[PDB]
C-alpha cells in the first residue's frame, strides 16, 4: 500500500540472519549488510515517509535492531565491528532525527531512543569490551547527544526530555566508569562529562534551566561527582577531581550567573557546595591533600564570594553566607584544622587563615 | 522382385488422383481411399518389409503424401476430412514406427518425419482452418510425440533427436498460437505445452537431460514463454501465464532436482529465472498486476530457495543467490517498488517486505 | 604548619570588616563578632599555643585590633557597645596573660599592652564619651591593673614595669580628669586613685619599693596630687582633696613604715611633704580653708611625728625635723599666720598655736 519502498540485504558468511519489514509509508529505504558468522539484523519501518535505515555488521554474532515508527526523513545508522555487539535504535514520530551507533570490539551494548522531536541528533561510539551506552531523547528540537566510551565495563547514560538546543557530551576512558547526564527541559543547556580511570561515578542533572553549563572532569579511581542545577539561568558548575575516593557535590537551585567550582587532589576528599538563588554568586572549594571536608552554602542576591582552600590532612571547613555581597576567604594549612564562618547581611568581609 | 505386396485404391468422385509405387520389399501393404473431388494421394514404399500405409481422404482437393523407405513393420495413417488439407509422412529406415495424421477442416498442413529408430510414435490431430503442425523424430527408441491443434493459424513444432522414452505433448486452442518443443537426447524427458487464446508464443528446449519435466500453460493474448533445460537430471520447470503481453524466461543449466516456477497474471509482466547447477534449488516468481519485472539467479549446491512476489504496478525485483542453503523471500506491494537482494555463502536468510 | 587552629567570624549589618590571621601555633582560637554598621575587627595570632582572642562589637564604626605574638594560654577579650570606639590589645611572649577591654559609648579609646610575664591581668572599663585609657605591663608575675572611667574626656594611664603581685586601681568619674599610676619594680605594691569631678590631675609613682601603699582621693575641680615613693618598704601615702585648685605633693625616698597624710578642703591650698628615709616617721598636713601653704620635711631614723593644721585664709606653715623622735605640732587659726619650726636631735617636742 506504500509506494516506492526500497530494501536491500547483503549477507556474506555462515548463519547470518537479516529481516526487513517495511509496512506502509512512501519511499522508505532500508539496507542491511552482514559480513561474518551469526550476525542478526532486524529493521522495521512502519508508516514513515523517506526514512533511511543502514546496518553494517562485521564479525561473529553481532545483533542490531532498528525500529522506525512513522516520521519524516528519519535516519538510523548502525556500524558494528567485532563480536557479540548489541545495538538498538528506536525512532517514533520524529522528523529529521539522526541516530548513529558505532561499536568496535566485544560484547558492547548501545541503545538510542528518540520519541518525537525535530532535528534531534544522537551519536554513540564504543570501543572495547562490555561497554553499555544509552541515549534517550523525548521531544525537543535540535537536541544533540554524544557518547564516547573506550575501555571495559563503562556505563554511560544520556537523557534529554524536551528543550531546544540542549547539548550533552560524555567521554569515558578506562574500566568500570559510570557517567549519567540528565536534561529535563530548558534551552541551550550544555553538559560535559570526562572520566579517565577506574570505577569513577559522575552524575549531572539540569532541570528547567536556560544556558546552564556543567563540566565534570575525573581522573583516577573511585571518584564520585554529583551536580544538580534546577531552574537557573547562566549557571556554571565545574568539578575537577584527581586521585582516589574523592566526593564532590554541587547544588544550584535557581539564580542567574551563579558559579560553583570544586577542585580536589588526593584521597578521600569531600566537598559540598550549595547555592540557593542569587545573582553572580561565586563559590570555590579547593582541597589538596587527604581526608578534607569542605562545605559552602550561599543564599542571597548579589556577588556573594566564598573561597575555601584546604591543604594537608583532615582539615574541616564550613562557610555560610546569607545576604548581599558577602565575601569569605578561608585557607587551612596543616592537620586537623577546623574553620567555621557565618556571615549575614550586606558587605561582610571575612578572612580566616589557619596555618 | 518383391513377394506378396498388396496395394488397393478406391476412388469415388470427380478428378481424384491416386498413385501407389511399391518398389521392392516383402509383404508391403498400401491402401488409398478418396471420396470427393480433386483429392490427391501418393504412396511410395521402397525396400521395406511388412510396411503398412493407409490414406483416407474425404472432401475437395485434399493432398496426402506418404514415403516409407525401408524398415520393418512401419505403419502410416492419414485421415483428412475437409478441403485443401495437406498431409506429409516420411519414414526412413525405422522399425515398428507409427505415424498418424488426422486433419479435419480447411487448409490444414501436417508433416511427420521419422528418420530411423524403433517404436517411435507420432500423432498429429488438427481441427479448424490453416493450422500448421510438424513432428520430427531422428533416431531413438520409444519416443512419443503428440500435437493437438484446434482453431485458426496455429503453428506447432515438435522435434526429438535421439533419446529413449521422451514424451512431447502440445495442445493449442485458438488463433495464431505458436508452440515449439525440442528434445535433443536424454531419457524419460517430458515436455507439455498448453496454449489457449490468441498469438501466444511458447518454446521449450531440453538438451541432453534425463527425467526433465517442462510444463507451460498460457491463457490469453501475446504471451511469450521460453524454457531451456540443459544437461540436468530431474529438473522441473513450470510456467503459468494468464493475460496479455506476459514474458517468462526460465534457464536451468545442469543440476539435479532443480525447481523453477513462474506465475504471471496481468499485462506486460516480465519474469526471468536462471539456475546454474546445484541440487534442490527452488525458485518461485509470482507477479500479479501490470508491468512487473522480476529476476532470480541461483548458483550453488544445496537447497537454495528464492521467492519473489510482486503485486500491483511497475514493481522491480532482483534476487541473486550464490552458495549453499541461501533463502531469500521478497514481497513487493504497491507501485514502483524496487528490491535488490544479494546473498553469498552458506545459510543466509533474507526477508524483504516493501508494502 | 600549625595544628588545630580555630577561627570564627560572625558579621551582621552593613560594611563590616573582619580579618583573622593565625600564622603558626598549636590550637589557637580567634572569634570576631560584629553587629551593626562599619565595624572593623583585626586579630593576628603568631607562633602562640592555646591563645584565645574574642572580639564583640555592637554599633557603628567600632574598631578593635588584637595582636598576640607567641605565648602560652594568652586570653584577650574586647567588648565594644556604641559608636566610634577604638580598642587595641597587644600580648607579646606572655604566659597565661589576661587582657579585657569593655567600652560602652562614643569615641572611647582603650589600649592594653602586655610584653612578657606570667599571669598578668589587665582590665579596662570605659563608659561615656571620648575617654582614653592605657594599660602597660612589661614583665612581672601576677600583676593586676584595673581602670574604670565614667564620663567625658577622661585620661587614665597605668604602667607596671616588672615586679610581682603589684596592684594598680584607677577610678575616674566626671569630665577631663587625668590619672597616672607608675610602678617600676617591687613586690606587693598597691596604688589606688579615685577622682570625682572636673579637670583633676593625679599622679602616683612607686619605684623599686616593697609593700608600698598609695591612695589618692580627689573631689571637685582642678585638684592636683603628686605622690612619689622610691626604694621604701611598707610606706603609706594618703592624699584627700575636696574643692578647687588644691595642690598636694608627697615624696618618700627610702625608709620603712613611713606614713604621709595630706587632707585639703577649700580653694587653692598647697601642701608639700618630704620624707628622706627613717622608720615610723609620721607626717600629717591638714588645710581647711583657702590659700593655705604647708611644708613638712622629715629626715631621721625613728618615730618622727609632724602635724601641721591650718584653718582659714593664707596661713603659712613650715616644719623641719632632723634626727630621732622629734615631735612637732603646729595649729594655725585665722588669717596670714606664719609658723616656722626647726628641730634637730633626739626627743625634741614643739607645740605652736597661732590663734
Amino acid at each position: 500500500q506504500g509506494t516506492t519502498s526500497s530494501a536491500t540485504t547483503s549477507q556474506t558468511g555462515n548463519t547470518n540472519t537479516a529481516v526487513i519489514d517495511q509496512v506502509g509509508g512512501l519511499n522508505n529505504s532500508a539496507e542491511a549488510s552482514q559480513a561474518g558468522d551469526g550476525n542478526v539484523a532486524t529493521v522495521t519501518q512502519a508508516e514513515g515517509m523517506d526514512n533511511a535505515v543502514y546496518i553494517d555488521q562485521v564479525g561473529l554474532t553481532n545483533t542490531a535492531t532498528v525500529l522506525q515508527e512513522g516520521g519524516l526523513d528519519n535516519d538510523a545508522d548502525v556500524d558494528q565491528d567485532g563480536d557479540l555487539n548489541v545495538a538498538y535504535i528506536w525512532q517514533n514520530l520524529g522528523e529529521d532525527n539522526d541516530a548513529d551507533i558505532d561499536q568496535d570490539g566485544t560484547l558492547n551494548d548501545a541503545a538510542i531512543e528518540q520519541d518525537g522531536g525535530e532535528d534531534n541528533d544522537a551519536d554513540i561510539d564504543q570501543d572495547g569490551s562490555e561497554n553499555a551506552a544509552y541515549v534517550g531523547q523525548t521531544g525537543g528540537e535540535d537536541n544533540d547527544a554524544d557518547i564516547d566510551q573506550d575501555g571495559t565495563f563503562n556505563n554511560a547514560y544520556i537523557g534529554q526530555f524536551g528543550g531546544e538546543d540542549n547539548e550533552a557530551d560524555l567521554d569515558q576512558d578506562g574500566d568500570a566508569n559510570y557517567a549519567a547526564i540528565l536534561q529535563d527541559g530548558g534551552e541551550d543547556n550544555d553538559a560535559d562529562i570526562d572520566q579517565d580511570g577506574t570505577n569513577n561515578w559522575a552524575e549531572t542533572n539540569q532541570i528547567q534551566g536556560n544556558d546552564n553549563d556543567v563540566e565534570v572532569d575525573q581522573d583516577g579511581s573511585d571518584n564520585i561527582a554529583e551536580v544538580w542545577q534546577m531552574h537557573g539561568e547562566d549557571n556554571e558548575a565545574n568539578v575537577d577531581q584527581d586521585g582516589d575516593l574523592n566526593n564532590a557535590y554541587i547544588l544550584q537551585e535557581g539564580g542567574m550567573n551563579n558559579l560553583a567550582d570544586v577542585h580536589q587532589n588526593g584521597v578521600s576528599n569531600t566537598a559540598e557546595i550549595y547555592q540557593y538563588g542569587g545573582m553572580d554568586n561565586e563559590a570555590y572549594l579547593i582541597q589538596d591533600g587527604d581526608m578534607h571536608t569542605g562545605v559552602i552554602t550561599q543564599s542571597g542576591d548579589g556577588a556573594n564570594y566564598a573561597e575555601l582552600n584546604q591543604m594537608g590532612l583532615m582539615n574541616t571547613g564550613s562557610i555560610t553566607q546569607d545576604g548581599m555581597g558577602n565575601s569569605a576567604i578561608t585557607s587551612q594549612g596543616g592537620s586537623m584544622n577546623m574553620s567555621t564562618v557565618t556571615q549575614s547581611g550586606t558587605g561582610n568581609i571575612s578572612l580566616v587563615n589557619q596555618h
